[PDB]
């Protein structure tokens, strides 16, 4: 499939991210920017997006904290991300990643920032998107 726009696009439940996007992408050059460069396929990136579950149409956020969910860096996937792996983002902020074993499960449980990933690895051409329970917050 295609660039992390597109990708972002192609799922249902991830529409209040992807409108969040959009609306930031035709109120300042800042979110233009943004836009340009999830879809730019010579970068890669690592895009977190908060499911509708945890983010409703009503919950506005902010430029900078739309842009802390991208992970500037490099595409990481789960197999990537240990814990105490921190992440750089494209506002200068870090993601950190903690995780445990429990014996039980097939995976190894993660978090983002405290944060549940309710889906890793969906590829896009020029990054990996993984979705989350509820939106990142830049500082």
């Amino acid at each position: 499939s295609g660039n992390l726009l597109q990708v972002l696009m192609s799922f249902p439940s991830l529409t209040n991210f992807l409108t969040e996007v959009l609306a930031y992408s035709n109120s300042s050059a800042r979110g233009r920017a943004f836009l340009e460069h999830l879809t730019d396929l010579s970068i890669r990136g690592t895009l977190f997006v908060p499911q509708n579950s945890g983010l409703g149409e009503n919950e506005t956020l902010s430029g900078r904290d739309i842009e802390h969910h991208l992970a500037n860096v490099s595409m990481f996937f789960y197999n990537d991300l240990v814990n105490g792996t921190t992440l750089q983002t494209r506002v200068g902020s870090k993601l950190l990643i903690t995780a445990s074993q429990d014996p039980l499960q097939p995976t190894e449980t993660r978090f983002v920032d405290g944060r549940a990933i309710l889906q890793w690895d969906i590829f896009a051409s020029n990054g990996i998107i993984h979705v989350i329970s509820r939106p990142l917050k830049a500082p």
